[PDB]
């Protein structure tokens, strides 16, 4: 199946944040047995291995945003790995790394699709531009540089030059917000991008904010899905080893709601599995806990059902 | 009143599944009191004790079917202790021991009352044939032995002669459900067996699954419930002294929510409290935990409710 | 705005119940830095201080209820303080304190705005009279000594003389209820006051909970809004720190979204932040856990919302 079709890109990327541990994400993932139990589950997997980033000594900050020339260099990279896996007729399975890596993910993925639509599960709004930001840290920014309505907002950041805006305000939808400045409020406001803060899902239950969100995305014609999944969209309880946790998330059930009925739209055509950070457990187990969660999340992207599987074959006889 | 008059079978059995203490369910739900607070809450209680199982030797496994004469004969037991109770005007509450005793429970209650809806809250369909088991665990099989549809389809299992088919597939409704097998999942479907998965209830909300689950088996007339409670089908965060735990199950509010729904229609009929295992607790707060939740279950059955309850008198006399 | 112009009373008071501590509720309240946080969020905050809670020796107890000079005077006071806070313009804030200052906190209130409607949330009714409670704890007796319905059947009690009840049954909506008396359900029912037990919360969610409070309470017209917050209504673990935890609670999502959405209305005039104990947590993070969400909850009524928020100022200029 189409739907059941992969192509896994390790990107053991950092430099979007502070927190040193978050580039042994992919290498985590793996030793979860995240392969073995996709391929036990019908699925066609082709790994294409951990992206190198070759060191960038001497990049110094674009005003307050760190890192900038190594966090550019490594999207760019990885836009053109996710092309590849995705004119390979792929899935394309992005093992962050720091969700800073959404600008190449989503960049590459829109080179072959340009059509797709964006499903962004997380804490977070992640829409700071370079001159919004109050942390410096360009993981909370991929959207500003992906969205045509910010083209005139984003200064000449070093590192960026190949990018351009390919996703349109109305084409992203945000499930999981609980952290959002007050700089990403305004923008988020203004554009009139479609959301469901925590607010939206205690409000009408995670069945009606699936219901919305597939309607408002694919309700006009149907069109490939980018789901961008930061782990902290969870509940700490869930996936505690993660650079900026926040209370109050979306539980395990959730989490698997989301990606249950993304998955039977049959329209995933990318998908990011971010911000897993293995060197920020407060103890071993919190740490597998993150990773199993993980782990689970992605199995149900690519077909696994709480209600169980069956092959097309008579098990009775 | 009819719906608070109770007959206590303890079945202190095992040999369903293979991990040893689950016999121990009878001996804790007593000493956490089960039987004092059912009478401080207006109900007429009668212990028909605890029943004896006989260790039966050279119990060689069917194919892979472990224990089948012991499981066998326990539920041969169970069932003519539940005819009896039944006999006695009063709801049977079969306090176990693993659930391959429901085979036992279910057939003794359908002798007196043939007419019987049966609920499943469980993680588990418990379904398998012994053909289609890949554990080769009884507690996993007890619905196969019991469904008329299945007739022609069940092997001759040891021990199992007595079985006669009670309950047609379009007379049981799952709840819970989130570790189901291939086979199962072939049965459940192609049967066409009405279920909320734990995808279900995240999609629905738990008010408008009881909606659903007593419109199905009652919108035709009044007819009696058997509630077959796996304390498993709550999640391992409120019963984890269980054999089989499985992570994002139904909440304690959800355990609660069901069977205070189920009390108020006036129709249970027959009960079974399943699956606590309290050499399974990896602290002794963790089966105190699992029995008390396992307590809160069955005084909600019998009429205790979260928005309270009062004696027939006037209180501000 | 007048919805974030705030005056704060501290009321160190524990004899409404028999756990010390809870006397400590405006200290660790302040500590966390609570002032701050709403200054933060464009609140004009105006500290009024701790009231002064003068001892009463020979306090001998009414029947069996304990403390009554001591309770009466403590919510004597604070009604004055409460009353002089609303004819200052300002929506009055009460860090408690046991729940038996909602006495003094509500009349105090209801001196300034007569047509005022409550919403308790609470695990508890808090509505036993001083001859239907069996603790004889006044912290669970507020409710019937402001209801005008009950007035008759509260007994001459000394240090409550200054009472006149209130508020009618329909002007009262319960949120939470899980750990009600026969005596207060008897109340409950015959006064056919409004409540959404934890069952109703699971029934409908707590979207349509909050839809159907307000619709209750300000359906006839616009009212200002008292909301009493009894800590223990969410679930022990969010709120640990507290003398009368009952399991099953609101989560720590149900009670940002009732504040959140209570915000909304524009028309909260009155709060209470009652039996945050902060020398009841079993460890330093339990009372911690207790105390960031009782900050939580408080911010929330004064507009902190988890979509974000922002000044009203051009972020992208
Ligand atoms: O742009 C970004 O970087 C992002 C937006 N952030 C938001 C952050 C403000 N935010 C306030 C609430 C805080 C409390 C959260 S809590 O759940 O109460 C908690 C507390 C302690 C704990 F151990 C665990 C959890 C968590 C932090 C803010 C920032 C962070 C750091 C320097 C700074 F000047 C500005 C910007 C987008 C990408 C990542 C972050
Ligand atoms: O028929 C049956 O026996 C039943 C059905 N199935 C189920 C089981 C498959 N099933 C996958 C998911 C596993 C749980 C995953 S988890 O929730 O992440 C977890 C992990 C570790 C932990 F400590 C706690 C929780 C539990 C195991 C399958 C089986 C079990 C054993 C031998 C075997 F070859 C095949 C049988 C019916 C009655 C009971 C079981
Ligand atoms: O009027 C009042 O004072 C109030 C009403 N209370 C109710 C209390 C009965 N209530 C039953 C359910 C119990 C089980 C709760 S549990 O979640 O299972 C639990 C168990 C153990 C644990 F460590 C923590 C939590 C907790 C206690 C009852 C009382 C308390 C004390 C003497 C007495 F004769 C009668 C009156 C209103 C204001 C406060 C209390
Ligand atoms: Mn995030
Ligand atoms: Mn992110
Ligand atoms: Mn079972
Ligand atoms: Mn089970
Ligand atoms: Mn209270
Ligand atoms: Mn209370």
């Amino acid at each position: 199946a189409k739907s059941r079709t992969i192509g896994i890109i390790g990107a053991p990327f950092s430099k979007g944040q502070p927190r040193g541990g978050v580039e042994e994400g992919p290498t985590v993932l793996r030793k979860a047995g995240l392969l073995e139990k996709l391929k036990e589950q019908e699925c066609d997997v082709k790994d294409y291995g951990d992206l190198p980033f070759a060191d960038i000594p001497n990049d110094s900050p674009f005003q307050i945003v760190k890192n900038p020339r190594s966090v550019g260099k490594a999207s760019e990279q990885l836009a053109g790995k996710v092309a590849e896996v995705k004119k390979n007729g792929r899935i394309s399975l992005v093992l962050g790394g720091d969700h800073s890596l959404a600008i190449g993910s989503i960049s590459g993925h829109a080179r072959v699709h340009p059509d797709l639509g964006v499903i962004w599960v997380d804490a977070h709004t992640d829409i700071n531009t370079p001159l919004t930001t109050t942390s410096g840290n360009l993981h909370g920014q991929p959207v500003s540089f992906l969205l045509k309505e910010l083209k005139g907002k984003i200064p000449d950041v070093p590192g960026f030059s190949w990018v351009t805006p390919c996703i349109s305000a109305k084409d992203i939808v945000y499930i999981g917000l609980r952290d959002v400045d007050p700089g990403e409020h305004y923008i988020l406001k203004t554009l009139g991008i479609k959301y469901f803060s925590m607010t939206e899902v205690d409000r009408l239950g995670i069945g009606k904010v699936m219901e919305e969100t597939l309607s408002y995305l694919l309700g006009r014609k149907k069109r490939p899905i980018h789901l961008s999944f930061d782990v902290d969209g969870l509940d700490p309880s869930f996936t505690p080893a993660t650079g900026t946790p926040v209370v109050g998330g979306l539980t395990y059930r959730e989490g698997l709601y989301i990606t249950e009925e993304i998955y039977k739209t049959g329209l995933l055509s990318g998908l990011d599995i971010m911000e897993v950070n293995p060197s920020l457990g407060k103890t071993p187990e919190e740490v597998t806990r993150t990773v199993n969660t993980a782990v689970a999340i992605t199995l149900a992207c690519f077909g696994l059902a709480r209600e169980g599987n069956h092959k097309p074959i008579d098990y009775l006889n």
